[PDB]
């Protein structure tokens, strides 16, 4: 069993898919806002709202974030030629969704430090189907759930350890739980 959304709302692309849609429920709000619940410790999902085509933005976010394991807040986006997915880590809860990739140095931006991390994925889901496509991961170390998100500085840092940045594909403010339970509301803008 499983379910994707995927559209324009209040003006905003937005993305939800859950492999167990009994236990999450997302819900689409006015302009950049959504909310998503999710309980029972049970299923796999990921949502929020932002744009499609992204870009070099400046994204501000904010509301509430209250997962009870594991879970994470996150810019979260692809390219294309090349294929590259990303993730801009702003908060997590019990694991550090960074694990397993490779330490690739550090940017300050936006008041806090972020890990900079890099991983390949073969033969992987990916947004053209089935690829061997690089990975690349900015983890905050001072977690919050409201603020701003300078993504240049990010694809400027990433830039610098690997292969740049394509064209791009979708780019969301999501959150994301793995067998946990919480809620959340944010809007983008």
């Amino acid at each position: 069993r499983t379910q994707s959304s995927t559209g324009t709302h209040g003006g905003y692309y937005y993305s939800f898919w859950t492999d167990n849609p009994n236990t999450v429920t997302y819900t689409n709000q006015n302009a950049g806002q959504f909310s998503v619940s999710w309980s029972g410790n049970q299923g796999n999902f990921v949502g929020g709202k932002g744009w499609n085509p992204g870009a070099a933005r400046t994204i501000k976010y904010s509301g509430t974030y209250n997962p009870n394991g594991n879970s994470y807040l996150a810019v979260y986006g692809w390219t294309r030629n090349p294929l590259i997915e990303y993730y801009i880590v702003e908060n997590f809860g019990t694991y550090n969704p960074s694990s397993g990739a490779t330490a690739a140095g550090e940017v300050t931006v936006d008041g806090s430090v972020y890990d900079i991390y890099t991983s390949t994925r073969t033969n992987a889901p990916s947004i053209e189907g089935t690829r061997t496509f690089q990975q690349y991961w900015s983890v905050r170390r001072n977690k919050r759930s409201s603020g701003s998100v300078n993504t240049g500085a990010h694809f400027n840092a990433w830039s610098n350890v690997g292969l740049a940045l394509g064209s791009h594909d979708y780019q969301i403010l999501a959150v994301e739980g793995y067998y946990s339970s919480g809620s959340a509301t944010m809007t983008v803008s």
